[PDB]
């Protein structure tokens, strides 16, 4: 009665595909706030993730619920969990909170977090000690993966369709205030020599950390370490069952980080992705979690961690209305999915990182995005890793009342006007068409774009064939022309249709025409599904 | 079932109902309510509070509106109803005093001075206050209230009623005492032996004995009399607790008395009070203060070895329902807001202009954070160690100053406003500090609620694990002795429930949750917090 495929995270052709029952998926997921992983407290999270619209709900098994007390194992929880997830017919990422939570171990067992001589923590160059579990500690290590191992013979044993379709192996592992551990046993290995696989890998000379690092030698360490660590839990668990698995960063800003310690020292931050890379072959993929705001700082997570070796996962979100636009760059680099954090009614906010009210208002902002993408999020998921896809998101963010101020002074109010205008215009080559996005302008006529207030709007496309795109926007227009100069020829839309797939097959709804389609294609928040054909035709 | 009961106990106080602790989480009605039209005017509002417990007027007009004639039909009419709703009774007998005056009295006794005599000022003019040397009217109160508590005896065996208040607000306005021929005889000559002996004194007359407080000390020392004859008489019919409720003076600048109620439980003759009136089980503030540091000064002048705290009326505007943090935590036993109906009457300035369901669910929010631990919290109450405050600064007025103020001055006054909204607790290894009006993550300076409507209650389980509700609120736990080389962390927050007296888990707090103290808003969370000293040496 069970003959469902694993899911798995397939790469090739330097893109990537996270494969849920034999087929390209997409997580429109949602998170719980972080005390939520109990039975009594689902029925705050359910009715968000219906309003939502989410297919995949991230949430934590914390190590203190599953191991008590050492060797007394408890999954009362995630029996619940999943027979209450499979009624709702949405799916789990369960996230592993044991050695490191937020650089911490609060979510591991009172006999591990209690017991220092035998769990030690990291060590400043000071003396002083930290509240963050050393990586070079041999018995913290075993006993994270005795218990690791434990959660996956349970998925073995009672989630044969695979409810579970990731986990995440730590929550944002590293260490603030301090670069590394120092304590003498940390030192042992720092003052000796690095590991040659390493030195293989990176194609570095052979040597010490401080020979072969320099100043990076305290931070690559600690990093290495780290991996090295989640990688071994990694491999312990997939030999039980051969999930997905994947770890999530605590960022570091990408433009202007600080230092190591500053930000969370040790994680798969943008500099250490080599390393991470190296350390951890068996971690499927390296998640950004994002809570800056502004679209550039945004615009450059997604960019860093988009890479050949590592699908593009959005593990974590903040739940203000700015993010949810997000969802459309995420998607147009072949992002494999989007979470969300705080989604559930639990009595939380994270404010000022995310929304100040929870609220039906809050759901709704991101209700609308993800009702462009379920509708076809099989054939989206399919094209994104076997074709060509893009997705952008309004540039602009909001107005400040700082810009707000600026505004009732200003000749210099129109070049202004201009400059917004201009930004608020993106090119897509789309091979022999090219698209241009405009947000913030009416549905007819040629008026500039101005911005819609608040910033949200963005766009989908999706190649179908050489004239031919699935196109689905928000708050926006989508225009179409040549991409090179036609030889004398003339272009127009050869046919519009809305409609949606049913059973992979495309079903028409309407043509767009007339109004429709002479101002380009004007899009509001509620869900619009295109297929757009596009023609050159000789005038003489 | 056993007889309700006031222990006193190692300086500790507890009311027994049904043989264990119990906290009043009271309303009050307004004062034409005492009739059985008027209950169904009553109830809903109790609903909405979930108020266990209603305090409401018995009136000696009503139940003896002629001599000898005695009417206990509306009483009937209460305890059926209370029963049918499962809430308990404070009765408020009304009688020779209700705010000083007789209205309350019989017109067979409020009408006919010369068999029941209102004191005589000085100058010679009577007010409209029943002198406590009358002994007609002691023994005329005495008999009615007599067969009230008869009554009960025969009729609330199960102690629907749980306390009486013996009058109401005693004392009188516009007068220190009695100048009367008859009050006269008695000032001019000896203190009685016994206030002599309890006082440790000289033997004297009262204006030798007492000097300048003559006057006075004598209003109150008689009204304590009368009012303790009373008490003994209804308790040898039904021994149920008995308490007397003051009109009280202002405790920092109180003026004169006659110009706060002479002779009544205020906080200048509560000695005298406790030694006249030991059958009297305590002495209940009434307060309409809506300062937080009177209403702080009246809490604590009024909690005593000798003095269960009772507060046993207090306004029912919006800035009174969070002095329920600090009565609870004083171990105080009760409280009652006043006005708790719908019968067209707001005694607005004193209380909220609008009675509307907005009004009530002030009180109703934090009524539901000690409903679910009643039992356990009047416990531990008694048993153990306890603690409760209040947001410290009232809703800013100020605005004014703020508004002309330099980016120096003002971020001098939201540094004092943070350290002030900003409160400490010695919980013996452990120390707490609650904080107002910030986010729930990350550690900006609190800048208070608006209004102000925080507080927090803590019990201690164990050395090291403490009970713990509060709301818009944080609550930040510390060690309160150096450790000595050792760190520390809380070890687990469980949010749960009683069950039959057994803590129930709901879930565990952790992450976000305990990263930045612990964080309430108005919803009810009640919280077993474990903290942990551990060695990394
Ligand atoms: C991301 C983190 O993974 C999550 O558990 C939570 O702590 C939020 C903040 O609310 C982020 O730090
Ligand atoms: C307190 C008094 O006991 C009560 O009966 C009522 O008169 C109020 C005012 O509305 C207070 O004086
Ligand atoms: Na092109
Ligand atoms: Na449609
Ligand atoms: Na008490
Ligand atoms: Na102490
Ligand atoms: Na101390
Ligand atoms: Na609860």
């Amino acid at each position: 009665h069970h003959a469902a495929p694993l899911p798995e995270l397939l790469s090739n052709n330097g893109k990537h595909a996270l494969m849920v029952d034999g087929a390209p998926y997409i997580i429109l997921g949602s998170q719980t706030n972080n005390s939520s992983n109990y039975p009594d407290a689902l029925k705050d999270v359910w009715p968000s993730m219906e309003k939502m619209g989410a297919n995949t709900l991230s949430i934590p098994v914390a190590w203190e619920q599953i191991e008590p007390v050492e060797g007394q194992f408890d999954f009362s929880f995630v029996d619940v969990l999943l027979k209450e997830a499979r009624q709702r017919k949405v799916r789990l990422v369960l996230l592993w909170f044991a050695t490191w939570k937020n650089n911490a171990p609060h979510y591991a067992p009172a006999w591990v977090k209690l017991d220092n001589a035998r769990f030690p923590r990291v060590v400043k160059e000071d003396g002083d000690t930290l509240n963050s579990l050393s990586p070079l500690g041999q018995n913290t290590l075993a006993a994270d993966k005795k218990a690791f191992v434990e959660l996956m013979k349970y998925l073995a044993k009672r989630d044969k369709d695979h409810t579970v379709i990731m986990v995440q192996v730590q929550n944002e592992v590293g260490t603030y205030g301090a670069v590394r551990d120092y304590s003498p046993m940390a030192q042992a290995v720092f003052n000796a020599a690095v590991p040659d696989d390493l030195i293989q890998k990176l194609q570095l000379k052979p040597g010490t950390w401080s020979q072969v690092f320099g100043r990076d030698a305290d931070e690559f360490f600690h990093a290495y370490q780290i991996a090295r660590y989640c990688d071994e839990v990694t491999v312990a668990g997939k030999a039980i069952k051969n999930l997905p698995m994947y770890v999530n960063v605590a960022l570091r800003n990408p433009f202007n980080p600080g230092l190591p310690g500053q930000y969370s020292s040790g994680g798969g931050t943008d500099n250490v992705l080599h390393i991470w890379k190296a350390a951890a072959p068996n971690i499927d993929l390296i998640a950004p979690d994002i809570y800056f705001r502004d679209y550039k700082t945004v615009s450059k997570v997604l960019e860093l961690y988009t890479r050949p070796d590592n699908a593009l996962f959005v593990a974590e979100i903040g739940n203000d209305q700015p993010f949810a636009r997000y969802l459309f760059p995420t998607l147009g680099k072949g992002g494999i999915g989007f979470s969300p954090f705080g989604m559930d009614d639990t009595d939380y906010t994270n404010y000022p990182l995310g929304a100040k009210v929870y609220n039906d208002e809050t759901i709704e902002q991101f209700a609308q995005v993800y009702r462009l993408v379920n509708p076809m999020m099989r054939e989206w998921a399919r094209l994104s890793y076997q074709g060509q896809v893009w997705g952008v998101a309004e540039p602009l963010d909001s107005t400040t009342e700082t810009q707000k101020i600026w505004n009732a002074e200003a000749e210099e109010k129109e070049q202004h006007k201009k400059d917004r205008a201009s930004a608020l215009t993106q090119q897509l080559d789309l091979g022999l068409w090219d698209a241009e996005v405009t947000y913030g302008r009416p549905m007819f006529w040629v008026t500039p774009p101005e911005g819609n207030t608040p910033a949200a709007g963005g766009a989908l496309i999706a190649q179908l064939d050489d004239n031919e795109y699935l196109v689905t926007a928000y708050k926006a227009r989508v225009e179409f022309k040549p991409s090179q100069e036609l030889a004398g020829k003339k272009f127009m839309i050869e046919r519009v249709e809305e409609g949606r797939f049913e059973k992979g097959k495309w079903v028409m709804e309407r043509v767009w025409n007339g109004d429709q389609t002479d101002w380009g294609l004007n899009f509001t928040d509620r869900p619009h599904l295109l297929r757009v054909k596009m023609a050159s035709y000789s005038v003489q």
